[PDB]
């Protein structure tokens, strides 16, 4: 997260860190047994880390639980990032508490201008590299598709939205991948892609979760 702020320990209790010996992606807890992340975060050997703030220090509220199954969206395309979404089932149910909590799925989509909270342990620099150890947060509005497309020349689909600031300085970044965009209490986005971070006319691109709620619900019910 570039140009954000330190969230405060466990103030985003649905945020998880996916760990394969090191943090490599974010994710969102959606019930005690399931996490939602980006399909581009797919790999084997995922341990889900819940209740984290400092990912390098055991602070006392963590739960580490291995993934039993990962399900990449049936139509994920790794070239275009269309349908950039994946479910991860936990080997054992998380113990839900004030620091480990699920986030509600949308009942409808969010509209341009709605403010959202984006969070993660990704790079905090627009130039070069610095990785934080504590969770970072950013408030950012959804942008209209038309303004996003004209400003950036990005090719996006109806399954993506843009959020952030066209002037630059505030954005998600590498390492935030797979993490939450929460708007008005609902998980509307997943950190998906972009160009650089916090660059002018290059806003963040997010998977449009409202389009996938039916798939999420049916997949969880059947697995
Ligand atoms: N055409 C595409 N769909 C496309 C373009 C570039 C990339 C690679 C890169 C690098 C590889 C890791 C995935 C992803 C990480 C990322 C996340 C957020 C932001 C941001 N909000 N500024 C930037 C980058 C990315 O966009 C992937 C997909
Ligand atoms: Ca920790």
């Amino acid at each position: 997260i570039v140009g954000g702020y330190t969230c405060g320990a466990n103030t985003v209790p649905y945020q998880v860190s996916l760990n394969s010996g090191y943090h490599f992606c974010g994710g969102s807890l959606i019930n005690s047994q399931w996490v939602v992340s980006a399909a581009h975060c797919y790999k084997s050997g995922i341990q889900v880390r819940l209740g984290e703030d400092n990912i390098n220090v055991v602070e006392g509220n963590e739960q580490f639980i291995s993934a039993s199954k990962s399900i990449v969206h049936p139509s994920y395309n790794s070239e275009t990032y269309n349908n950039d979404i994946m479910l991860i089932k936990l080997k054992s149910a998380a113990s839900l508490n004030s620091r480990v909590a699920s986030i509600s799925l949308p009942t409808s989509c969010a509209s341009a201008g709605t403010q959202c909270l984006i969070s993660g342990w990704g790079n905090t620099k627009s130039s070069g590299t610095s990785y934080p150890d504590v969770l970072k947060c950013l408030k950012a509005p959804i942008l209209s598709d038309s303004s996003c497309k004209s400003a950036s020349s990005f090719i996006i689909t109806s399954n993506m939205f843009c959020a952030g600031y066209l002037e630059g300085g505030k954005d998600a970044c590498q390492g935030d991948s797979g993490g939450p965009v929460v708007c008005s209490g609902k998980l509307q986005g997943i950190v998906s892609w972009g160009s650089g971070c916090a660059q002018k006319n290059k806003p963040g691109i997010y998977t449009k979760v409202c389009n996938y709620v039916s798939w999420i619900k049916q997949t969880i019910a059947s697995n």
